[PDB]
């Protein structure tokens, strides 16, 4: 497996849309990765391949995204 991860994944609790063309569209449910922060208030998030769309990586509001827990958690 990994040896020490960078992102932090996290799940998005709200629906959202792309508003812009690097940003991409997820739903309450997806859960991405974050690569960082730009000064629009977005995050770089890395969207692996799904129904709605194959891998692919896309800007989203940290406000729709929140600390997810589970698998391998500590």
């Amino acid at each position: 497996g990994s040896s020490g991860s960078s992102g932090s994944t996290m799940t998005v609790i709200k629906d959202y849309y792309a508003l812009k063309e690097n940003e991409i569209c997820v739903s309450q449910g997806e859960v991405v990765q974050v690569l960082a922060v730009n000064q629009q208030n977005m995050c770089l998030v890395y969207q692996p391949a799904s129904d709605h769309s194959p891998a692919a990586e896309g800007w989203v509001p940290g406000s729709i995204l929140a600390p997810f827990s589970g698998p391998s958690s500590g």
